[PDB]
């Protein structure tokens, strides 16, 4: 009987001299090709990219003509791939492009919620009753949605149903980026109420690979796959925001690093420079082992251009501190991320 | 004396989202007698562990043993909240006021530091109402209220309590010794988050701990007698050990009086029932809280299985839905058939 193999200690949380918590997962690094540069972990079994893949999602909202239509540029495209921190600049663009679209909050079907940042958290508690669903992580996915339906004067109503328009469409984008089988069996319901399809890491780092470099994508899907990558390195606050590390790993060497977060643990990467896709989880579904393992993942990379590589280093292996400032452990990506 | 066989510890805890398991959490568990016997187990029970915030009701016994407790006319309310990690609430931050004010001090004696609460509703409370956070607000602060008391009432300065050499931190290595079996040095210490030590040690040893205090076993009158006035304290007044939302508060609503519970960061839980003689430990291998607390329901329930409807309360902790933002279930968190 075949068996899936234990995934590595991937990341270790240290307290004193001791190992406090430890953290399991997989990573695969996938170029334009389909070859594997590197692995850890099972990377064959299916698993829910969750925000991880918005820029294959944001595919229609380009592909259609919508963005250029309603005159979007690079902050609108990265708001569309974004789980953002619901900032007052993350509100007023996605109130803004639902309004080209002829449409307003009432529109989005994703609900709301509070920031799960706590600075940005204070900060709406201080000025809100209540969030609204344009302060929902992804209120710009679902206004690019929308547009898309609007643009083509298809009826957004409902965009979030498994045979809406939307999501026919979007089944198809992703299947021809990653290769895997997206089907009613390896389909759950996001946190915003759409398909999030399960797929082996290989097919989702494959997929963000061909997005990178345009392999096996025809003209259209290559160049609108090109804008969405571009925009989202150009405008990385509007990506996550204040604090995150989406952003701050999009500052380290601007325009060449792209990077997503999703729920869960999961991450997904790509370097186009290097013609590289990347996707990984952690077991658990930590953002903090998710984090480490991307930073460790794409310094592999960079080791001979020493301030990118010691800045991807920092978010690799990196301090914790106590309420009064005191430096108590380390959480850190292991030693299977160098060997 | 060869070294014992290394374990992988197994997955205890399972979360879904559609057909599918999305995320997997492994762990540990210690369950032994007031007299030391292994009652159950799961995982890697030997290797030590920090208990982090999970042995607080040990680290409060020189309150009550010192005296302090008495003297100050502390009840059952302030020695919960001396046991607590608790929300910050406007209750807890008087509370602990009032102790230390009962010692004759006030918020600058707390060696903790501020933090906002870790519970949402309660942050979004303290944001409205406050610029920043106190020390008051500190999850510890009723821990270090007490030990401020402690001091206080020996005419010990409390000056530099956190500090590893200082006298109330002595008596606290000598205690959970006592109580654990452990032992507690440098080598395995760490700083907590509110800067005290912290030590890791077996979840054996600290199970066994907590079947001392919940029975009295092996424990001199004094710290036995202390050791019941705590317990019993956390049980009666559960809004003082967490708070409004909170798994402990709730975990000891369900069979009143009967079921002490305790969580630490990073993935640990203690608990005890006393009536049947049990205490409890456990770590999830990952720290997650979500995973610790459907580990310590599923746990507890094995003693309950003939109790029914204090079994069921149980199992809604040990498997619990989630719902996204519309409010549709899309997945539940959930205990492993390693518990049955
Ligand atoms: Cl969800
Ligand atoms: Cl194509
Ligand atoms: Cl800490
Ligand atoms: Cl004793
Ligand atoms: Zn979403
Ligand atoms: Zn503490």
């Amino acid at each position: 009987d075949p068996f899936t193999m234990t995934n590595p200690v991937t990341v270790e949380v240290t307290r004193g001299l001791l190992v406090e918590s430890r953290h399991r997962g997989a990573v695969a690094v996938v170029d334009g090709d389909g070859k594997l540069f590197f692995s850890l972990g099972d990377i064959d079994t299916a698993v829910f990219p969750r925000s991880a893949c918005k820029a294959m999602q944001a595919l229609p909202l380009v592909e259609s003509g919508a963005a250029d239509a309603y005159g979007f540029g690079d902050k609108e495209l990265a708001l569309a791939c974004a789980s953002h921190n619901g900032e007052e600049e993350h509100v007023a663009l996605a109130a803004s492009m639902l309004s080209r679209a002829g449409r307003n909050v009432e529109a989005l079907e994703c609900g709301a919620h509070w920031s799960m940042n706590q600075k940005v958290l204070i900060q709406q508690a201080r000025s809100l009753d209540a969030p609204t669903a344009l302060h929902n992580n992804c209120s710009g996915k679902h206004a690019g949605f929308i547009c898309a339906c609007c643009h083509r004067d298809i009826d957004p109503k409902g965009y979030v149903g498994y045979e809406h328009p939307l999501q026919v469409e979007i089944r198809a984008v992703m299947e021809r980026l990653t290769g895997a089988v997206l089907g009613a069996e390896s389909c759950g319901t996001d946190g915003c109420s759409i398909p999030t399809y399960a797929m082996p890491l290989r097919n989702l780092a494959h997929g963000f690979a061909r997005m990178a470099t345009g392999t096996g994508l025809e003209p259209l899907r290559a160049k609108a796959s090109r804008r969405l990558i571009e925009a989202c390195m150009a405008e990385p606050f509007y990506v996550a925001g204040s604090g995150r590390a989406c952003t701050k790993l999009m500052q380290i060497a601007p325009g060449r690093i792209f990077v997503k977060t999703g729920a869960e643990g999961v991450f997904c990467a790509a370097i186009p420079e290097k013609g590289i896709g990347i996707s990984l989880k952690s077991e658990d579904g930590a953002t903090r082992a998710a984090e480490a393992m991307v930073a460790a993942t794409l310094a592999r990379f960079f080791e001979t251009e020493e301030t990118v590589h010691a800045a991807l280093m920092a978010f690799a292996a990196m301090p914790m501190r106590n309420w009064n400032g005191i430096h108590v452990g380390d959480i850190r990506a292991t030693s299977v991320f160098s060997a």
